[PDB]
């Protein structure tokens, strides 16, 4: 019955987001906030381009700085002055210009260095959400993971995860284990079960979602001594907690002289009967004979 | 899986929690590595606690077609079948004569 909802409520989620990408943004602020994603998502990829833009447009700003000489262009340089005195003029702008190169290189060097130190989480991230439902916390999605897509974009990948989120709640009255006859005590081997009882009927469930079914007997432990705080019950009555589990000796001292309850063997049928009748028998005949 | 001075018990790896075991615990391995417990079928019940074995029981002492109702073991109310059979080969003698 789950995935008769979760299609119907991932069909909008896709169609809103293609619609937020879509610029018609005040629109659907009302909405949720979904918007509150894409936001950031959009202004990265705006500031990504924008930063590469600004390095290049400072470099060829650059060159309209004439140093200490006569001009910044060289062909000016050498049509006024002979060639004995322009070559102390030429150096000047050089000098400049190399040094002015050189701090190019050294901050293209240093951002090529995050670039790398990025590539690693996205691979993995590929690793561990998209081939391997990975569990921990706070990782893809706040919520519950289930998969995940992936997409492209300017000179990077664009994720789409899929959680889950609960709607509504169910009040459940829990227990802490089973103590019969004061002394032996019962309780849940696996942690992340509750073992709980409403209105007669005991079940156990998970504690992550609610799935209820029936306790068996490969599920519990042997706790000795008996906390306080458990459920008094009676051996002779164990049945009605766990089923499939019945006493296998007390019923050979119980099925032994109560067959004839259940169920009821013929009468006058050998060998359940007519034993120390034969006697009987006899004299009867000795009489009819002697008769 | 451990044993201290004749009694078995089963505890974690990293804290010391002893319990008793329980036959929910073991799976069946069959063709026995040779550093194992020998132990026979017939005492298994000492070292798992809460096992027996169905049949064998029944086996031993569930004999009779119902267990009984019919004359079983030392029943005091019935008496002997089979004990006037050389009665009635006397009397037999005796209606021929
Ligand atoms: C399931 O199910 C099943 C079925 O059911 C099961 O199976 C089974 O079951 C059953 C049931 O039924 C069970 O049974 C049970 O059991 C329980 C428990 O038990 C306990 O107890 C017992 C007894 O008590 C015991 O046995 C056990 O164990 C043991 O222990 C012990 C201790 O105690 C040990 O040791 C031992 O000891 C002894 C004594 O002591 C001995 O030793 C010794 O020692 C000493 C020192 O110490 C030494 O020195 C000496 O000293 C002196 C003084 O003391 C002098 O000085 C001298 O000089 C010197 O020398 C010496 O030497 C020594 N000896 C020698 C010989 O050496 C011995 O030996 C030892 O051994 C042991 O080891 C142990 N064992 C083991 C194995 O381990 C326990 O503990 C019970 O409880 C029960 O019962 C109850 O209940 C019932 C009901 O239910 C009731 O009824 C009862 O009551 C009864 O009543 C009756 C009436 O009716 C009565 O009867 C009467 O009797 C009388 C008689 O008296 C007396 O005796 C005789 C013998 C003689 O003597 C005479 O003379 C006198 O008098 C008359 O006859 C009248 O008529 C009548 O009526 C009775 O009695 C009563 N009882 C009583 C007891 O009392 C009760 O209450 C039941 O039985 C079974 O078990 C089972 N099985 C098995 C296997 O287990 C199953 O199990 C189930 N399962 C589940 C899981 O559940
Ligand atoms: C729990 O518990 C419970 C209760 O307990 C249970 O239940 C039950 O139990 C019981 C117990 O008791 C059990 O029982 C057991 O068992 C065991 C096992 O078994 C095994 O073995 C058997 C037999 O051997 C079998 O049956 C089985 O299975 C089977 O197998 C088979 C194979 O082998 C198969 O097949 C088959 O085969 C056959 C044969 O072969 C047939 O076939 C055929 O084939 C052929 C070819 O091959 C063909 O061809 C032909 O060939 C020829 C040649 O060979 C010619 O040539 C011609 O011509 C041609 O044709 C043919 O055809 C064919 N046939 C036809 C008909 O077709 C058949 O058929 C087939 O079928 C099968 O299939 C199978 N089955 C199935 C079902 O699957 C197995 O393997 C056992 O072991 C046991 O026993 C043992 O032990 C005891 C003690 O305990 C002992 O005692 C015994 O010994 C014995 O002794 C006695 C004395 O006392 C004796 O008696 C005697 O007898 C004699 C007789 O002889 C003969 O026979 C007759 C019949 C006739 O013939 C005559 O003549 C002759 O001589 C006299 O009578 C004297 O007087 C007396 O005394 C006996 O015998 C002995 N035995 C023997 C064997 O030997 C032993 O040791 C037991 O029994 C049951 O099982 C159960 N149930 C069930 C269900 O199971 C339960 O189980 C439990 N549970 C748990 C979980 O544990
Ligand atoms: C499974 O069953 C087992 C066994 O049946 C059970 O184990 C014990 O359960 C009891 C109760 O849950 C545990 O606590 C005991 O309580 C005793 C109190 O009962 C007397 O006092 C009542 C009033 O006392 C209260 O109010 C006063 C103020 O007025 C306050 O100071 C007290 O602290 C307390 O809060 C009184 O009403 C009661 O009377 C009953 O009976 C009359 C009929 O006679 C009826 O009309 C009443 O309505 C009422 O039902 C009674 O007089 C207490 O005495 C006892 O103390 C014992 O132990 C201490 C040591 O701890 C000793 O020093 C002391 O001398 C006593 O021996 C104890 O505190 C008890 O701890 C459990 N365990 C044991 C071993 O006894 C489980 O709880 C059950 N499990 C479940 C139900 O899940
Ligand atoms: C559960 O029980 C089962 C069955 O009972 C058991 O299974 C077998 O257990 C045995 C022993 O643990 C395993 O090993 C076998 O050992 C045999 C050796 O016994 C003879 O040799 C003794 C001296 O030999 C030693 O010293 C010499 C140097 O002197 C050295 O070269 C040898 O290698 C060895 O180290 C000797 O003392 C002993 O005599 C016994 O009996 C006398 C009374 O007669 C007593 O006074 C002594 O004190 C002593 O108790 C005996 O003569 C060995 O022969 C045997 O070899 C067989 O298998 C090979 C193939 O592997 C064949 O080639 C060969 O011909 C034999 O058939 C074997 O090595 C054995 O492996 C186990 N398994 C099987 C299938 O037999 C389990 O171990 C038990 N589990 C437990 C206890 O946890
Ligand atoms: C083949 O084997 C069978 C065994 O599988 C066997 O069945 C049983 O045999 C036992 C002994 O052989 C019988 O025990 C006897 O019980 C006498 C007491 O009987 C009184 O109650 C009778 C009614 O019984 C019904 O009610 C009781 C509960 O009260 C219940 O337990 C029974 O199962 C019955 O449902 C009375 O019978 C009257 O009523 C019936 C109708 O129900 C009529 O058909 C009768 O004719 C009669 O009117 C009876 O009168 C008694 O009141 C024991 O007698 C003791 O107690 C009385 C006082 O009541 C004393 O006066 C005696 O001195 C004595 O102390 C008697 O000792 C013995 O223990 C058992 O009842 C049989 N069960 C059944 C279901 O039949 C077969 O008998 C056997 N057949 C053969 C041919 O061998
Ligand atoms: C209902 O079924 C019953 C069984 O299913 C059946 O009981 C049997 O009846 C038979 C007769 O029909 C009995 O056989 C007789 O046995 C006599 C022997 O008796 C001597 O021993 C008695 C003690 O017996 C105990 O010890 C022997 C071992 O020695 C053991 O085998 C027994 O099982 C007993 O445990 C003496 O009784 C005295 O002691 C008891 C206590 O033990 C007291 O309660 C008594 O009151 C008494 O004080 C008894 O005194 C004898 O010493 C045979 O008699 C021999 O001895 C006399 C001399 O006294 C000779 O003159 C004889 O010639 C003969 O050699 C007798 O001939 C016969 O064989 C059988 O023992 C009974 N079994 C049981 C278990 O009781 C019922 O008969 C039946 N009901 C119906 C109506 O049929």
């Amino acid at each position: 019955e789950n995935q008769k909802i979760l299609a119907a409520s991932f069909n909008k989620a896709i169609n809103n987001i293609v619609a937020s990408f879509s610029s018609v943004n005040d629109a659907i602020t009302q909405t949720a906030e979904a918007i509150h994603t894409v936001t950031i998502a959009l202004n990265k990829i705006q500031d990504v381009v924008n930063q590469q833009g600004s390095a290049l447009n400072h470099l060829t700003s650059q060159l309209r700085h004439n140093f200490q000489a006569i001009s910044n262009s060289i062909q000016a340089i050498y049509d006024r002055l002979d060639s004995i005195q322009a070559d102390q003029q030429v150096d000047r702008l050089i000098t400049g210009r190399l040094a002015a190169l050189n701090a190019f290189v050294s901050q293209v060097l240093n951002k090529y260095t995050e670039v790398r130190g990025s590539r690693r989480l996205a691979q993995q991230k590929i690793n561990e959400c998209v081939k391997s439902q990975s569990n921990r916390y706070g990782f893809c999605g706040n919520g519950t993971h289930i998969f995940s897509i992936v997409n492209s974009a300017p000179d990077g990948l664009l994720f789409l995860h899929t959680v889950l989120l609960p709607t509504d709640y169910k009040n459940v009255k829990a227990w802490s284990g089973i103590c019969v006859d004061g002394i032996y005590g019962y309780v849940l081997r696996q942690p992340n079960l509750v073992l709980y009882s409403d209105n007669g009927v005991f079940r156990v469930t998970s504690r992550v979602m609610f799935q209820p079914r029936l306790p068996v007997l490969s599920d519990f432990v042997q706790i000795y001594n008996c906390n306080v705080t458990f459920v008094n019950i009676s051996r002779v009555e164990l049945h009605t907690v766990i089923p499939d589990y019945v006493d296998v000796n007390k019923t050979l001292q119980e099925f032994a002289q109560n067959l004839p309850k259940y169920v009821k063997p013929n009468f006058d049928l050998t060998p359940f009967n007519l034993t120390y009748l034969n006697l009987s028998s006899e004299l009867k005949q000795l009489e009819a004979k002697t008769a």
